[PDB]
C-alpha cells in the first residue's frame, strides 16, 4: 500500500564510522533528518493518492516539492548508508574495487586525482546538496545535486557524499575540507564496486530495505 | 479511473477572436498543443499509478517534469480559452467587470496603468511562459510561469496571456508588443470578474469540462 | 575600484545575542561565513572586471553564479546583523516601529499571526535560504530566496531570518522551529521600521559600511 | 570598449538553407531576434560598467538575466549560423569530419544512432531551448539548454541546433519532429570537425566577428 515507508536500520553502530563522523552526528543525521524524511514522504505519498484517483492535477503538481525532497532524501540516505563502512572493515580498502578504480584511473589518471576532482565538486556546492560518482553509459562522471534532488534521470550511483551542513558541522564546524578529507576513510568501496558492475535498478534495490 | 483526460470543446468557433488571434492559431493552439498535452499527461499519470502502487520512488521523480508540463499545459490552457472571448461580445466589455476593475483602479491606478504594467511583465518573460493577474488573499498581483508551470501554489487566477511563441508568432511574427496590445480585445471579463470573486478551488472547477 | 568589500564589525559583541544564538554561532556566522563571502566576492568581482573588459561574455556569464552566491551572500548577512539586536535592548521591543506594526496587524491581522505566517515560510524552507519581510509597493509580503539569493528584485527587504543550517545547528541542532521561536526575541524593529519607511536605496546604503 | 557587439553577416544567403529552413525563418531568425540580443546584450553591459565600477552589487546581480540571456543569445547564434551550410555544399557531408564521428560511432555505436538520440534530445525539450553536442574530456556528450543560456561551463561546443519555436513554426508549425529530420542536411560537418579538434578557447573565437 501506498506511503509505508520505514526508517532502515544503519548497516552499523552510530559510532562506527569514527573518527571520520561522531556518533552525535550519526544519530541525528539517521534518527531524526532520514526519519523525518521517511514520514514526510508518507505524508505526501498517500495525499497523492487520493488526488491521483481524483484527477485532481493542480494537488498533484502541489505535492511534488514534499515527494521530490523527501523521497529524494530517502533514497539519498539509503545509498548514503550502504557505501559507508568502518575504516577497519576490508569493505573501505579501494582494493575492494579492482575494476571501478581502474576506471576511475583510465578516466582521472590516478585515484588521488580523482578523490581531488571530487573534493573540488563537493566544496563547490553552494548551499545544500550532494556530490555524486556516477556511471553513465560506460563512463564515469561527476555530479552535483541540490538539496535531496537524487540521481534518478539514468544514470547509476556509484557512490556519494552528503554536503550538507548537517553532516559534518558538529564536528568539523565550517571545516567541510576536513570532513571531505576524512570521509574517504570510511568509503565502502565493495559496495561501489558492486554499483559499479550493476545497472540502475540494481542500485536501487536497497531501498526495499525501507518497505 | 486514473488518467482519462479529453480536450474540452472551445467555447467559440476557431474563427471567433479575429482579428486580434487567427483562425490557424487558435485551430493548431487547440487541436494540436493543447491536444498533446492531453495526451502526454494521461499517458504520465498512468504511468505514475503504477510507480504509486509499487512505492518506486526513483520513477515518481523521474515523472514529474511530464505531469507538471502536461499537466500545468491543460491548466493554462483550460483557463486561457475560458478568459478569451469575441470582441463583439458584452463579455470583452470591462463593464462586465465593476469590482475586479474597481480594484485594479485601486492596485495599479487604473485600467490603463495595469494593463501597461502587465504588457511590460508579458514581454519581459524569457523563453515561453505565461503572465497572470492573480488574486493573492484580497490583493492583485501580475506573475509569470515559465513553459507551462500552472498557478497552483494558492493564488486565485483571474486571467492568463500565453506568451508561447505558437499562440502569435504564424500572425504576428516577433512582434510580440501588437500580439499583446490585440489580446485585451478579446479578454473575457465575465469570466476575470467570476474568478475574482471566487476562491482557488472554484477557478479550477474550468477543469471538470475536460473530464 | 573593483572588489574592494571588507568584513564589517557587528553592531554588538559576539554574546550579545545570547541566550537566542549562541557566541559561538556568531563567531563562526560573522568571522568564517560571512568572512568568506566577502573574499570569494572580491575576487570573482575581479576576474568579472578582465572579462567585461575583454568583451569575454562567455566568462561573464560563467562568473554569474559565484557573484550571485557570494554578493547575496554579503548582502544578506549585512542586513541579516543589522535587524539583529540584544533582547534587553529597547530596538527589540515592536513598539519601535509603530507603522511597521500597524500595517503589519493591518495585512496579517496581529503580530503574533505574522510570526506565525513567518515561521511556517521559514520552516518549509527546503535546503538552505533566508525568510524576508518585504515591503511591495505599498503593501507587505513573506518571501523565502534560496541559497543565498538576495532580494535585490525591486522589494524593499524590511528584515531576514537566516534559516541556513549553520545559523543555528550548534545551538539547537535539527530543531529549526526552537530557533525560529527565540530569534524573534533578538529582532531589531527599530531597523525594521527605518527600513519599512524608507525605500529600497535606502535599505541597501548599509552595504557602504563593507566598503 | 564595453557593450560594442554587432550582428554578424551570416556565411550565405538567407535562402541558402532551402528546403530545410526557409529564408523568411533566416531573415527572422537574424535580422530581428539576433540583432535584439545585440542590442539588449550592449546595453546591458554598459549598465553593468557603471554598476561594477561602483561595486553596487544589487544591480549586478539584477542585471545578470539581461546578460545571461541576451549574451547567451549572441553566443549561441554567432556559433548556430556557423555550424550550418547548404545541403550540396561538402562540408554538408559527415565524411568532412573523420576524426569526430569515429569518435561518435565510438560512444554511440553509430551516427545514426546518435542522430536518433540528439532527436529524443532535442523533441524532449520543455519550452524553449537548445541541444548540443559537446565534447568534455576526451568524450562526447549530447546536452541541452533552456532559452537561451550558452555552453560556457568548461565544455567545447561541437554544434548546436536552435529548438525555439521561431527557429521553425513558420515553415513546420508544430512539426518539430519534421524540422529536425530536415536540419541534419545543413549541419556544416566541417564546422563541427574544427571544433572537434580544438579546445574551448577556439571555439569561442568566432565571436570575435561579432565585435
Ligand atoms: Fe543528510
Ligand atoms: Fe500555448
Ligand atoms: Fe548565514
Ligand atoms: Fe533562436
Amino acid at each position: 500500500s501506498v506511503g509505508t515507508f520505514s526508517l532502515p536500520a544503519l548497516p552499523y553502530a552510530y559510532d562506527a564510522l569514527e573518527p571520520s563522523i561522531s556518533a552525535q552526528i550519526m544519530e541525528l543525521h539517521h534518527s531524526k533528518h532520514h526519519q523525518t524524511y521517511v514520514t514526510n514522504l508518507n505524508n505526501a505519498l498517500k495525499t497523492y493518492s487520493t488526488a491521483l484517483a481524483a484527477n485532481d492535477v493542480p494537488s498533484q503538481i502541489a505535492l511534488q516539492a514534499a515527494i521530490k525532497f523527501n523521497g529524494g532524501g530517502i533514497i539519498n540516505h539509503s545509498l548514503f548508508w550502504e557505501n559507508l563502512c568502518p575504516a577497519s572493515s576490508p569493505d573501505a580498502d579501494p582494493a575492494s574495487a579492482p575494476e571501478l578504480t581502474a576506471e576511475i584511473a583510465k578516466t582521472w589518471g590516478s585515484l588521488d586525482k580523482f578523490k581531488e576532482a571530487m573534493g573540488k565538486a563537493l566544496l563547490g556546492i553552494q548551499g545544500s546538496g550532494w556530490g555524486w560518482l556516477v556511471k553513465e553509459g560506460s563512463g564515469l562522471r561527476i555530479v552535483t545535486t541540490k538539496d535531496q534532488d537524487p540521481v534518478v534521470g539514468g544514470e547509476v550511483p556509484v557512490f556519494g557524499i552528503d554536503m550538507w551542513e548537517h553532516a559534518y558541522y558538529l564536528q568539523y564546524l565550517n571545516g567541510k575540507a576536513a570532513y571531505v578529507d576524512n570521509i574517504w576513510k570510511v568509503i565502502n568501496w565493495k559496495t561501489a564496486e558492486q554499483r559499479f558492475k550493476g545497472d540502475r535498478e540494481d542500485a536501487f534495490k536497497i531501498l526495499k530495505a525501507s518497505l
